[PDB]
């Protein structure tokens, strides 16, 4: 009963339900990159039959849900890194980016026995991947004559600052895309969590969750996934492993960081940046013991949290605590611990157990 | 093309635990595999490691994984264990136990258990993390001398809290009721992690307990790395260029666009993000290798992705070999330029990362 990710499907299925609903004529892209955003890479997709396709962000991550027994179109958002495996991505049927002349080429040259649908990746501002747009129009007429690209060639690009409302750059790249898409078949994606909730004009063909998929949210404006309708998935879970005294004067942990004012009951918990859980967090930031906050006291360590219980607190070893999930959301941490939401859930280790309900 | 690695040098880790073992030759050695081996690999860092006198992890489930793979080597129990019903396996086993509480030591005074197990008590001297506080340990020391569930002498284990800050009188303090408790007691001692060994000689005792030193990481906070005493780095962190791109003078990079470019330049595209490990609170201006060379961070890190800047008609191609911390570039400057313990960055890898073993 230590380190544990419980799952909910049950919330994942409703989240991609309640996207559609915003996204009424766009077709989902379920981001699953990264494990899931830490919620499971196969176990979410096999969640989730009712995506359109699912993303991900390396070839070895789409060869696993195909390992798994997953059958629907994978979008290989990164493209792929060596031109040998392009026989293997027209066999499995997945989809791929381009966006580079090396990716370009070796679809020009190779020898396939199927032809592969691809998306063009543009650079609309963000400046990471993606052709720019004085090479596009080029890059794309070959794409349009290559015998191994299924045609229409789709068109793709992602936010830099979707998230930022009040700032000018989503719609600057909205302008650049729309400007490229122009008379061109081929469908059309450029919005992921934000601009799926925030900017309606940028759904198009197809949308790509990530994030808010997992009902959390994109933003760091103190918004939840619930406040977009969204139900949190991930509940990281553990157990007290002791109850001490401690007097007035005395400090906790490594470097003596926190100093009780008071004498006082701290829990032990089994919980550390071993498992995840980001060291970054100051002493204040609450974790649920037996269901209500208490403060964690001193620096977290690799393997255990201390936190605050109170003098004649009835808190035991082998008691139940929840670092996030239901009644203390990821985003509260995140927020507490200047840590973005999208770190939290993401980078945990392979020591946290994963459970998954409904 | 080498997607996100971690890269485990075996010959390292062995030259590690003889040269701790010429700092502390009158010591036995815990080698300490918690947290799968501060990423490192549980179950391979323990197999590259026979000379070991034992294996320290913080949980029973580790434990068994070592178990599991064949290691046949005395384990500690660092926490302890944390249900009843985990004794009579903790006996067969033969696994060494922490014992901090008094469900633990009830636990054992009721167990009709195969066979005695060894246990050393674990000593409260400051760290107010785990274990007996002072007034109440030398009637709990008692009571462990008294059952037979344990094997006779109970051993006696601390950890420092400050160990690491040799102008702080904490650690004296620690030892000071370390030896204290000691006075007559027939047990076997051990008080000191990677900073006692390192810097206090007169903390080794019967077992020390090398954990991050022994991956050839410094515990220290002062950009002393491993190196500095002796130690190899264990661990290389690779990854590859996915792409290079023409950039502009006044453009951003990334989310939020937080750097702009002064020049023309190319970038480069790494295949690592913070969903491998990298931390996301890196800057910009954080050191990578590309192609042996220094360049910086651009921009925020990405969940799988993170750019560099290359230079205005730099040479680098998507392919090439990509290091965020290795040879020519310790994991303790990324702790210095990013404000991450040098503990997180090593343990805190997610398992996208492939675990290549070599030498
Ligand atoms: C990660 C990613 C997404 C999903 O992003 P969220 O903000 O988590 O919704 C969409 N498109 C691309 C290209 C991505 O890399
Ligand atoms: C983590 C730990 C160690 C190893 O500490 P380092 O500072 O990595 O050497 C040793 N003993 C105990 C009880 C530990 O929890």
């Amino acid at each position: 009963q230590a380190a544990t990710v419980v799952i909910n499907r049950r919330a994942l299925r409703h989240n991609l339900q309640r996207l559609r609903e915003l996204a009424p004529a766009s077709k989902m892209v379920a981001v699953v990159k990264a494990n899931a955003y830490g919620h499971g890479l196969l176990e979410t997709a096999r969640t989730l039959p009712d995506a359109d396709a699912f993303g991900v962000a390396r070839l070895e991550e789409a060869l696993r849900l195909r390992a798994g027994g997953i059958t629907k179109p994978v979008l290989l958002l990164e493209g792929f890194f060596d031109a040998r495996d392009l026989p293997t991505i027209s066999a499995q049927h997945f989809h791929t980016a381009v966006h580079n002349e090396e990716q370009l080429a070796a679809l020009e040259e190779a020898s396939l026995d199927e032809p592969v649908t691809v998306w063009m990746k543009l650079d609309t501002g963000m400046h990471r991947l993606g052709v720019r747009p004085e090479q596009a129009e080029a890059f794309y007429h070959r794409l349009t004559q290559c015998k191994n690209v299924r045609q229409p060639v789709n068109i793709v690009s992602h936010f830099a600052r979707a998230d930022e409302p009040k700032c000018g750059a989503t719609e600057k790249q909205l302008a650049i895309f729309n400007t490229f898409c122009e008379g061109k078949p081929g469908q059309r994606s450029i919005a992921a969590s934000g601009g799926i909730l925030l900017w309606p004009q940028s759904h198009f063909d197809w949308v790509r969750p990530g994030i808010i998929l997992y009902g959390v949210s994109p933003l760091e404006d103190r918004s939840t996934g619930a406040d977009f309708g969204c139900q949190p998935v991930m509940s990281l879970t553990s157990s007290l492993i002791a109850v001490r005294e401690h007097k007035a004067g005395e400090p906790v942990g490594y470097g003596g960081t926190w100093v009780s004012e008071r004498d006082t009951r701290l829990g032990v918990v089994a919980m550390g940046f071993g498992d995840g859980y980001p060291r970054a967090a100051p002493s204040g930031t609450p974790v649920l013991v037996n269901g209500r906050e208490v403060p964690i006291v001193g620096r977290v360590a690799m393997d255990m949290i201390c936190v605050d219980l109170g003098p004649q607190a009835q808190d035991k070893a082998g008691d139940p605590v929840i670092l996030w999930g239901e009644g203390l959301p990821v985003e509260r941490i995140a927020e507490m611990t200047k840590v973005s939401a999208y770190e939290l859930i993401t980078r945990l280790t392979s020591r946290v157990a994963m459970k998954y309900v409904d």
